[PDB]
């Protein structure tokens, strides 16, 4: 093995990050060390600041902002899709999108909002398949 | 590419969770969202509570503690080296432990500390072949 010599000095555990990825996605499904709630809507989700500002430039522009670093609640706007951002908030914790027809217009409209432009390129590519 | 059909329905990114997890230590170089600070006898470290818990037996349990997770310092027993302790701390983080023979006793005695079993046993299967 589960290891191997990475090209530096150290030795290096292949599966180290999608299992740290993997408890972290635990955490959240427990509800966990979750600090924020994602107001999309209706609907409500709870994550963990420094996952959302990994996986977002967005998210990583409001939690290195002095004032917004410190809010529990933050509201994204209404005209976000919440099934494409719940869609979004699964693919960072584990890696999978679950890109599908009826729900890839949404998907890549809430990437391009969260600036997750490597997604944005996916779904422009899996569209433009198809035309 | 960078992504690929996975086994499951979705398509998963290949890069993904090591990305993730290079976003997180930057923000722990940064000193960005920290929570707490672990003190090892003399030396504090700054980290991030979730990371911890991720890659620790010992610090998902104490997290998990309904007393404990609002802890902002933890100090460890003062015998654990503070530079085998760092060594697995940028570990956690990166995926990659600086192993070697000056370091080796120190890094395996903290991982049992902190319940990294596979570190454990890697530290065991590297002295074993100097015997
Ligand atoms: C000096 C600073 C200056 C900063 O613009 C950059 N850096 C940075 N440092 C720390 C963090 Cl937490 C961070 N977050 C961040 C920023 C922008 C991002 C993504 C993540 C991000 C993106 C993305 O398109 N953008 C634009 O794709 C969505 C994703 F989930 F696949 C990725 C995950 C795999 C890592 N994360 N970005 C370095
Ligand atoms: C139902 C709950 C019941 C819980 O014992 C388990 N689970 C669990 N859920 C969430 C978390 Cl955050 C968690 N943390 C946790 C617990 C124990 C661990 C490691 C991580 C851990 C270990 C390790 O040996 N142990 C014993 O190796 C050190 C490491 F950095 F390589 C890994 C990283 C790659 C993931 N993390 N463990 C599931
Ligand atoms: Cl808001
Ligand atoms: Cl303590």
């Amino acid at each position: 093995n589960l290891y191997f010599q990475g090209a530096d000095s150290c030795i290096q555990f292949t599966r180290h990050a999608s299992d740290v990825l993997l408890n972290l996605n635990r955490l959240r499904s427990r509800d966990i060390l979750t600090d924020v709630v994602i107001v999309v809507s209706r609907e409500q989700f709870r994550a963990h600041k420094t996952v959302l500002m990994a996986c977002s430039g967005l998210f990583y522009s409001i939690f290195t902002d002095q004032l917004k670093c410190n809010l529990s609640v933050i509201n994204l706007d209404p005209e976000i899709n919440p099934e494409g951002f719940c869609i979004l908030l699964d693919f960072m914790y584990t890696s999978r999108l679950n890109l599908r027809e009826g729900n890839i217009m949404a998907v890549m409209a809430t990437a391009m909002y969260l600036q997750m432009e490597h997604v944005v390129d996916t779904c422009r590519k899996f569209i433009k398949a198809s035309e």
